[PDB]
């Protein structure tokens, strides 16, 4: 599957799109915790990792930042990989909401990409062991996805996220009341694990390798290791396609047509199946919560290389 005939000319076009996006100065850096409000609005990085293992970065691609919602497709993939589609979707829905409600009509969170869904997915991983082992288990998994490149942890983000996460505690108690967790779940402990996962740190470079693992049918392109089952990958990409960009998800599926997942740190994890993974990062967000520069870049990328799913 050679739709990138000349990698060096392709990176030349990446750089031009990078420079064009750089001029987009709009948006607001998230500031509900100090660990996000700190970030400069001018940070802007794009990293590419093909399914071959070819790499290209431009801009601020080695500055660590928190995954935040970008971790949601990754922990869903781990859950499906270990437990199968059917078991996971006993607890969480499979489609966009069209949203302030915690649960759909079946008393399940709408999908794994919204907070209530990610909290339920978190309760499914490595059940029975304590939180330190749960975290270590997911960390080892993310190391394999990233081919052992930068995966860190921001204790300061974790502490601030947990102390100000009233909406997530409201979701936690509502899900407990509607019996959404597996039997024996310690809800407060699940919220802790959830806040920790949101505080895992990557760079553009390490994250693009994670995305490239999803683009490569579950095989890490820079180690050849099998990390995720084909089922886990397929499921994760479908939900990223339809639910990955908050309230912009429907527009993004229509105009861009690639599986992607945004996050409040300004990251956009982007997958071009069978071609490449990308991570774009610029902290200033539009009013729907997506990185202004990243969105502009994603539109330009598809209008240039015919990467749209139905192109
Ligand atoms: O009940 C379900 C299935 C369901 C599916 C579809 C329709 C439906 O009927 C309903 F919309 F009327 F509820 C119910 N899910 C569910 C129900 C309750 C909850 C916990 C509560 C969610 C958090 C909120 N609390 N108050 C709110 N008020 C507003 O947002 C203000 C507003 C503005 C505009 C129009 C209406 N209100 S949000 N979480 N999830």
């Amino acid at each position: 599957g050679s739709m990138i005939p000349d990698f060096m000319s392709f990176t030349s076009h990446i750089d031009e799109l990078y420079e064009s996006a750089k001029k987009q100065s709009g948006g607001k850096v998230a500031d509900y915790i100090p660990q996000l409000a700190k970030f400069s609005p001018d940070l802007w990085g794009v990293s590419v990792c093909t399914v071959d293992g070819q790499r290209h970065s431009t801009g601020d691609t080695k500055v660590p930042f928190c995954l935040q919602s970008c971790v949601k497709p990754l922990k869903y993939a781990i859950a499906v990989n270990d437990l199968g589609t059917e078991y996971v979707h006993r607890y969480v829905g499979k489609e966009p909401s069209g949203n302030k409600l915690f649960l759909n009509e079946d008393d399940k969170p709408h999908n794994p990409m919204v907070n209530a869904g990610a909290i339920v997915v978190t309760s499914l991983i490595k059940q029975g062991v304590n939180n330190a082992e749960k975290f270590d288990y997911v960390m080892q998994f993310l190391n394999k996805m990233a081919g052992n490149e930068y995966v860190g942890f921001s204790n300061a983000t974790f502490q601030s996220e947990r102390e100000s996460g009233d909406r997530n505690f409201a979701i936690g108690y509502y899900l407990k009341e509607k019996k959404c967790f597996p039997e024996g779940t310690d809800m407060v402990g699940i919220l802790d694990f959830y806040f920790q996962l949101c505080s895992i740190e990557v760079t553009c470079e390490s994250a693009s390798v994670m995305a490239a693992t999803l683009a490569n049918g579950g095989f890490c392109p820079i180690t050849g290791e099998r990390v995720l089952s084909p089922e886990a990958v397929r499921n994760t990409l479908s939900l990223m396609h339809s639910c990955g960009m908050y309230d912009f998800s429907g527009q993004f599926a229509f105009h861009v047509g690639l599986p992607a997942k945004s996050g409040v740190a300004g990251g956009i994890l982007l997958v071009v199946p069978n071609v490449m993974g990308m991570m774009c990062w610029s902290p200033p967000l539009d009013k729907m919560g997506n990185s202004v520069k990243g969105i502009h870049f994603c539109h330009d990328l598809v209008s240039l290389c015919n990467f749209h799913n139905y192109d």
